[PDB]
């Protein structure tokens, strides 16, 4: 499948992320088993990609595309989106299916 976007709670939903803006994000990464990976909010460091330019994997390109700022989502996002077969040795497994909850704090 693709990704997945559910709502937890309502941005502006007005502004959403153009092509070659920078999204400035706090993300929580999780197997879906519920395992935490990956956490910019334990690093107390918000996070930051430009839209369009493949710094991150398309399930984000796509999912937070769909977010509007101020606005907290779920993605759920299969390994075609992720990291496919191959996975993240000692990270993420092979054909793992990847839940982000995402915080979209401004774009830049």
């Amino acid at each position: 499948m693709g990704v997945q976007v559910e709502t937890i709670s309502p941005g502006d939903g007005r502004t959403f992320p153009k092509r070659g803006q920078t999204c400035v994000v706090h993300y929580t990464g999780m197997l879906e088993d519920g395992k935490k990976f990956d956490s910019s909010r334990d690093r107390n460091k918000p996070f930051k990609f430009m839209l369009g330019k493949q710094e991150v994997i398309r399930g984000w390109e796509e999912g937070v595309a769909q977010m509007s700022v101020g606005q907290r989502a779920k993605l759920t996002i299969s390994p075609d989106y992720a990291y496919g077969a191959t996975g993240h040795p000692g990270i993420i497994p092979p054909h793992a299916t990847l839940v982000f909850d995402v915080e979209l704090l401004k774009l830049e």
